[PDB]
């Protein structure tokens, strides 16, 4: 059933992550999906952790570390956050010394503590549905893994005596009085996030790729890593493929040949996924009108 | 100076590795380079560890786990070896039980012990120059890393008492009498391979990719991993890019646009690399005549 209709239908969904090892029209897909979702929900938020301010470049507007209604829509808001900044913002704002001694034993607690607060903010703004646009490189899933990283750090801190009262209490506030209980009440906060992430009724993931060898490979490794993280996934959009059955360009014919044999592999490996196919647009997709028209092919199979 | 001339010139070169995260005409490049090298050297060998028997599919002939002169050339021989086979071949040929208890502490000693013997064979056949065609997926550099893996295992064995005499002596033969010295004489054999690998006069590496985002990313990670392994590298060939300045196909124009902006990034990041650009061929490159004609563009810039 090659269309993202099943996301607009499932109204229980609160978080939808979209990701794919960059260079595959991932950003266009995130946007197109956010627009379509805004037509059928009360309040939609589109957040991106791609530092390349890809979200701005797409809508024309400039977005930043706080929610701004998107020009052209009633209920769609968008924010564009970089973790490396949110890290140095929150640390100087304090202790991190201790967190450093934590930082080498636990790689990426800083990146994870960031994500922890980013989320608490999103939750507080109460959007009916939020679409996460993951980074195009490195660990595309850092965000979904942040409870894991925190929980490790909490295991290392449990065995620590007092005198770390400062940093335990310091971590506790950036997430959400005193005692060892507050050390066990974070564990309850973490357990909460995990529950939601891992609950198919509430949060699912949509992979995007292109019909080439390397992109298939990196995409499989991502789906394995996902089922491993216990995050649900049942959609996969394949972009910039060219499907004019009778094309005359000798090159485009070669391209189409290769593409069509990998698209055949995909169709077969993922019987259990809505695999949606969308064409290569000659012009770069830009502007709140080009985007609207493009989002069409995500809900209506293209021929 | 966009051409692989500098490899035909450097006659001190004994090993040339070519690799790239598959789907980028890597095999065609390895061959084209082997042909050109055969014109200017006494004896050239082209070996591939790509299990997909990509080397056979390219020449038409069938190659296997031993050197066969290539139909159409005087001094060019080719062999096509799969490690997973060479592993079970060499182990049953024995002890591995011990090696297993080694196998989990040291991941991939079996794959590295294999490479150790593959190399001793190549060395014995005394080719003037040998071109290695690396696998298209996973760790493309396992081969250059085999001394490292061995040296770890030798550190774990040094602290072991006698009674491992069997496996120490068993390892010693697959590489190249008795005592603790034989345990220290492998160390000298390993140190030898490392010296050669790391010596720019003797062995260099050539990266191949295509002008897309994902292929650039994986290629950078590979060059970093290289300088880390201390292996020299100063060539990079970019394939299947289409360079007819004035093309009329709307799609090919789009492709070319994207391509040309990433080719711009490459040209800039690698001032210190011979970056050679070669076109997209409409037909699949096959046969000892199509290959000869293609190898042309690796030594003579194409326009
Ligand atoms: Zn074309």
């Amino acid at each position: 059933p090659g269309t993202l209709e099943n996301l607009l239908e499932q109204t229980s969904l609160k978080w939808i992550f979209v990701g794919g090892k960059g260079g595959v029209g991932k950003t266009t897909t995130s946007c197109s999906l956010a627009i379509q979702m805004s037509k059928v929900r009360s309040s939609v938020l589109l957040i991106s952790t791609d530092p390349a301010h890809n979200l701005s470049d797409a809508f024309g507007t400039k977005f930043g570390k706080d929610a701004r209604k998107v020009p052209g829509f009633d209920n769609l808001s968008a924010m564009e956050i970089d973790p490396n900044l949110s890290i140095q913002e929150m640390t100087e704002q304090a202790l991190s010394g201790m967190m450093q001694d934590l930082a080498f034993t636990i790689p990426g607690i800083d990146e994870a503590l960031a994500f922890a607060e980013i989320l608490k903010q999103i939750k507080s703004m109460e959007f009916d549905c939020v679409i996460f646009d993951t980074a195009p490189t490195g660990h595309t899933l850092r965000f979904l893994n942040f409870p894991t990283v925190l929980e490790k750090a909490l295991g290392k801190l449990g065995g620590l005596s007092s005198r770390f009262g400062p940093m335990i209490n310091q971590m506790g506030s950036i997430m959400g009085q005193d005692l060892f209980g507050k050390m066990e009440s974070m564990r309850a906060n973490i357990s909460e996030v995990n529950k939601q992430f891992k609950n198919p009724d509430l949060t699912t993931f949509v992979c995007v790729c292109i019909s080439e060898f390397l992109s298939l490979y990196e995409t499989e490794r991502m789906i394995q890593e996902l089922t491993s993280y216990e995050i649900d996934t049942h959609n996969i959009v394949v972009n910039q493929l060219l499907l004019d059955p009778n094309t005359t360009c000798p090159q485009c014919m070669a391209r189409r040949k290769m593409q069509q044999k990998y698209l055949a592999q995909i169709e077969e490996l993922y019987e259990d996924f809505h695999v949606v196919k969308v064409p290569q647009v000659p012009a770069e997709v830009r502007g709140t009108e080009a985007l609207k028209s493009f989002s069409e092919m995500l809900v209506k199979p293209y021929v």
